[PDB]
């Protein structure tokens, strides 16, 4: 082997495991120093006691991210939600890391509540904007790519 500390080519071919994403870096992501990975989670959210990015810079994340809106029974605003996460998916054309927005409108009658699980491979995630009136949670359960 005496390759770096990922390892490649390796019998584990399943899309979810750490193995498919390090396969995926090395053969699309070149011009890329890809160091040690570790399985990361975190979670950001609205309420007092969390951070609403994440600290870490140039580390890519790999792995499914779970969004969760709750009323929490308080007076509406009328604005709406925007979380803003970067996308390194077609980062080596560009040079650059994909903007994406989850975005749920918020009416003073349609009351939203859902929670759903998204795949995303990206930089750092950001609430750039929040209502008062409720509750937001996301986390992270995958592996984390030091830079």
């Amino acid at each position: 082997d005496f390759s770096t500390i990922p390892i490649d080519y390796v019998k584990a071919k399943d899309p979810n495991t750490i193995d498919f994403c390090l396969s995926y870096l090395e053969l699309y992501h070149t011009t890329k120093a890809v160091k040690a990975c570790t399985p990361f989670s975190f979670i950001l959210g609205s309420d007092a006691g969390m951070q609403r990015a994440t600290e870490t810079t140039e580390s890519l994340y790999w792995g499914k991210v779970i969004l969760d809106i709750n009323p929490n029974l308080s007076p509406l605003v009328n604005t709406t939600i925007v979380l803003e996460i970067e996308s390194m998916l077609s980062s080596n054309s560009i040079n650059r890391s994909e903007n994406k927005r989850i975005t749920r409108y918020i009416e003073k009658e349609n009351f939203v509540n859902e929670s759903s699980e998204r795949f995303e491979f990206f930089k750092s995630m950001e609430l750039s904007h929040l209502s008062t009136a409720y509750d937001v949670y996301v986390t992270f359960i995958g592996f984390k790519i030091d830079l």
